[PDB]
Order: structure tokens, then sequence, then C-alpha cells
């Protein structure tokens, strides 16, 4: 058990003992992912106003704040230190850092402090040696507790949903900006919909060939191939869903073209379970594809970890050895990309739960005509 | 006359003639908003992926950035140095440096820069004196030319549709969350919306009462007033309107607190003209709330500037001295809020041009009953 909404208490202790043993006496954090992860809140819009989490090596963490956070922080179980607008922050966070750390030692930054921030405070920062957090945090955060898990199936749940009843509506003469923007409206009105993970991604027709394309003013027709891809966030942690359409019948290499992905895709997922090779998983999406010959448009890897950012560890990627483990979470997202023709992506969230990969996303997965 | 969207190179100019007067060599400008200033776009998710941009005292930008950033680039009248994955961008930046910079001399750090790049590049940096951009740039930002105004302008003007079709619709027995999502939604179907500003505010009955209230998921009902905040972006540049109505006919209190906001944010508009203490308008607004005895319920300053973010330069509060002068963008939103009860906000956006005060949002500002 936990007072927390989640155990942040746990995730202190292991982070606490984790940069403990690879010889650090501390770590500080700015608002952000990192922020979210160890206390469940993050606060907004703090420019260049020092915001900033201590996290001795033992004990708990201290906030140093703006007085104007105040209801933000009446909850947290640590030290809270106001400042007002009349104060210099720098000053209590240089009496705070010599009265914490002996100097000289080595200290954890957060990968996203502002440098505004790290100026002012050169005169505390220049007494240390100062490492980036991502190399010993990200550790942790690639392992996700079940409760982080559920969070993960949750905000999949509200996009398999948002899957059914889009597909219900007329595609046809509206616009890619339109209909992202249908998408986005329709997951803010799904019930313990936070927010969307990113901005809905449309791509019809030729667009599709490119993975990276924004959704521009391109209305959809009889013909069309349309992608679409969005994500939802549930108590902070996001989903990511790939689908692809068709209006009208499909013109034959249409249908063979998904049908690679689609075995792909669900081959790939397959390979999923602890033990395994990142790589391996991708060499099963890739090696299917380059079979049927289409090896040179597969641009991408199969797939990226999931979290409280969208794009985290686990790689699914040809280079990469790391081995999977239970609570990895991430994407199995194969596509083939035609160039001024049209693209196919096929994208689950896939969690590693007691050795075998589980589908958190689950939306129809055949090719649907419209 | 000039070749971009807008006159980026006689900002550079502005800039590098503006910095060389305050004794510095260069600036160093990460993504963000002053990327956008300078350039008219800007990167997304370069988490810690080195994108940079020199602007030495004479001549034009240098951009290091990914090689995966390259279409965003195609088309910059400058140096562009893409790097690989395979590749050391830091190494790439030395050189850079060293090539430019003298050394020992005093550079100007973007203030969003991420920690995480400041500390691969310690080695470079170390060699020079380092300060925030921010108070040499901000003076630039504060000042808008025809083409900025412009888009403030057409930023407006979305927003003001936006809330005489928004009006027009049921809003009792649904929720400040719902209502919130369907004024993103209408936003965004307006042609030349970008995107919205920030994310729609909607604070009904006593939630009214906190300015920096989030919406909940209280369902609105007769009786109520209802505040709606929001705005758009049009060509990067934003927008910020709130208007303040009632569900049934207005109670009584309600109709007074109302009219005196009403005469508070008219009068303090007419104020607004070039050589006037920001202060002074301030105190206009403030005055008459005062006056009719709601002074200590009038719990924020009148206004903030508007630009490419929501909160910028200049301040219409009660301390500050600046002088007001053509070009400045910001809002005027007095409001008076009881705790418990009711919040009324009044909020249109304004520009200094030919030396009086301009509203760029117009729409309807008296009492309508729902």
């Amino acid at each position: 058990h936990h007072h927390g909404s989640m155990d942040y208490k746990r995730r202190i202790h292991k982070f606490q003992a984790h940069f403990g043993k690879k010889g650090f006496e501390g770590a500080l954090v700015a608002p952000g992912s990192n922020f979210y992860y160890l206390t469940g809140f993050n606060p907004l819009g703090t420019l260049e106003r020092l915001f900033v989490l201590i996290l001795p090596s033992e004990g708990l963490l201290t906030a140093i704040a703006p007085r104007l956070y105040e209801k933000e922080l009446e909850e947290f179980n640590g030290e809270v230190v106001l400042w007002s607008d009349s104060e210099n922050p720098y000053k209590i966070f240089a009496t705070k850092i010599k009265e914490t750390f002996k100097e000289g030692e080595k200290l954890l930054i957060d990968d996203t402090m502002p440098v505004g921030v790290f100026l002012k405070a050169k005169d505390i920062f220049d007494k240390y040696s100062l490492h980036p957090i991502s190399p010993v945090i990200s550790e942790l955060r690639e392992i996700k507790d079940k409760d982080e898990i559920k969070a993960h199936k949750k905000a999949a749940e509200i996009v398999d949903k948002v899957f059914y009843r889009f597909i219900e509506g007329k595609l046809e003469g509206k616009s890619e900006r339109e209909l992202a923007n249908r998408i986005e409206y329709m997951i803010k009105n799904e019930f313990g919909a936070d927010d969307v993970s990113f901005e809905p991604i449309v791509a019809s027709g030729p667009n599709g060939a490119n993975p990276h394309h924004r959704p521009s003013h391109r209305k959809i027709r009889k013909g069309d191939v349309v992608i679409f891809d969005y994500g939802a966030k549930y108590l902070g942690y996001c989903s990511d869903v790939t689908r692809t359409v068709v209006v009208g019948p499909p013109s034959e290499e249409v249908k063979k073209v998904y049908e690679i992905v689609k075995e792909a895709q669900e081959t790939a997922v397959q390979k999923v379970a602890e033990g395994i090779p990142a790589e391996v998983v991708d060499a099963t999406a890739r090696g299917i594809i380059s079979k049927y010959g289409y090896g040179e448009y597969f641009i991408h890897r199969t797939g990226h970890g999931l979290g409280i950012d969208v794009h985290e560890e686990p790689y699914i990627s040809p280079g990469n050895k790391k081995i999977l483990k239970d609570g990895m979470v991430f994407t199995i997202e194969p596509g083939i990309y035609l160039q001024g023709k049209f693209g196919v992506r096929i994208e689950d969230d896939v969690a590693l739960v007691d050795k075998k990969g589980i589908r958190l996303t689950n939306a129809d997965r055949e090719l649907i005509t419209l």
C-alpha cells in the first residue's frame, strides 16, 4: 500500500538507492516528466521562475517554489520552501544546497532544467560535479509498476473507443486538419481523458507516404488510403494508436500492402517476450516486410517505449541489443510507405507482463473500407 | 520589402546592433519563442538533440541541427550544419564557436536552452562569459512591427467569431470541461487558425471567483455567471479574450458587479496612449473598482503583453513605470472576484498604433443573458 495516487515514495527510494550506487549524493529535478514521476503532479509556466526539487541521498524531497504555486504543494509530503517576488530565490537555494550537499560531490541535474535558471545559480553549481539525470532515472521509468501499466491500458481503452465512433461518420470531402480536430475533440469527450498525448495526425492519399507528415488542407476523397495516428493521456500516461483505412473499395496493391503490414505487425507483437532482444522483435516485422520485397520502404523503427512521454525507452530498433523485461511498455508500429502513391502503418501499444507481450490497444486491425 | 513571411533579416540586424551596443559579441538561440522571432519557424521535440542557432556580431545565422530536420531548413538563408546520429554534434559546435568567437568574450544564451545540452557543451561554454538573452531581446519583441500587429488582429478576429457562434448553442447542463473543449474545437475550425494560444478556461458559478481556475466537471446551470477565456494563434502570434455571461436573468448584484467591471475595462482601454505609464492605465481600472468599494476583490494586474508567447512585456501592473510606446501589444483584463459567489472578468487585446490604443478584440462587451 501507499498514500499517494501511485507509489511515489517507493520511486524516490528506488531512485535514491540507484543514484547512490552509481556514486551520486543527490539530484535536482525541474518541472517536467521526472517531476511528474516522483510526485504525481507537474507545475506549468515556470518560465524563468525557480521551481526546483532537491532529492538528498536519504530522507525525502524539498520543493523550493514560487509563492504563487501554494495550493499545488499543500499536501506535499516533504519540505516546501515558498519564495515571494520580493525575495531572491537563489539565496534560499544556496543555503539549502550548502546545508545539504558536502561540496565537490557529484549531483544529478534534470536535463529539462532551463539554462536561464542554471545561470543565476552558477555560484552554487560551480561548487559541484554536475551530471545529467537521464542515464540514471530512465532505468527506473522504463520498468513500469502495476499502477502505471493500468494508466497505459486505461489510455489505450479511450483511444480504442475513439476509433469505433470515428469511423461511423463521413470522412469524404473533409480535410486532414478538420478530421484531426474531430479526433482531438472525441478523445477529450471520453470519461477519464486527461488530454491528448500529442496532436492527432491524419494522412490521406500520397500524403500517407511520409511518416512524419503533419495534417494539411487536403480533402479526403474516394480512392484515398487514410492513416489515423492519435493518443490520449490517462493520469499522465500516454497511448499511441495508428490505424489505416480506405475510401471506396481498395485498389488491389492497397490490399496487398496492407495485408503485409497486418501480418508483420501481429507477428512482431507475438515475438515479444521477457528475455528477447529489442532488435530481434524489430527483425521480425522487418524480415516479413523484406521477404515480400518492401524492405527498402519500411523506413523507421518498429517501435518506441511509452510512458509519461510519448517517446521513451525501450526502442524496438535494428541496432538495439537491450533485452526486453517485465514492465517495459512500447509500440509495435511497422509500416510501408510508397512515395506519391500511399502509406500503411498499424500501431498498437504493448506491455510486457508476466513474461509475454500484452496488447493494450485492441481496435479492429483488419482493413475497413468506407 | 523582405523575402521572408515577415522581416527576419531586419530583426537579426536590429538584434545584432542591440546586443553589440550592450557589449556582447554574439548570441546562441535554442528552439522556442526567440527562434520563431528570428526565423519564422520552430522545430519540435529536440529533447536532448542539439539544435542551436549562432548569431555572430556581423553576417547572418548558422543552424547546427539534426539531419532529421533537413526539410525544415531547406530554404534557410544562412549556413545549415547537419549532424547524423553517427556523429558528435558538440565537436562540430566547438569548431564553429572557436572559429567564430574570440574567447573570453560575452555571449548571450537562450533562457530556454536545456541544461542537458548546456552540460555536453561545457568545454566550449567554460571559455566564455555567458548571459541570459531575455533582457536584451525582449526590448525588441515588445515593439511589434506592422506584420506582427496584423497577425495579432487576425488572431483576435478568429476569437471574436468563436464568441458569436459559441453563445448560440445550449450551455445549460454541460460541464466546464466539455464547453472548454467545444471552444477549442471551434477555434480550430476557423480559417487561418493555427492552433490555440492556450487551452480554453471555463469557470461557472462560484468557480468563477478563482482567476487561475482550471475547468472542472461542474455542470452549468440556470443561475451561474460563466466566464470564458480563450485564445488563438495566427502565424504564431497570440490572442486572449475573456467574456462573462449569465444563465437566466442576472440576480441583481450580478448586474452591478458586471457594470462596474464593464466601466473599468473600457475606461482603462481609453487611457491607453503613447507616453503614459503602464501603472497609470492600471490605476484607471483599479481606481474605478476601488471607488465602488471592490478594490480588495480585484486581485491581479490589469494586463500583460502578448506576442509569440501569451505572457510577455509590457505589464499593466500597479508597480510598473515603463512608458507605453507604439507597437506594444497587451491585454486590458480587469476583474472582480467574490469567493463562493461568482466572478466577472472582461478581456480585450489592445495595440498601441499611431499614439492611441486600438482594440484588436471587439466581441460584444455588454452582459448577455442566456
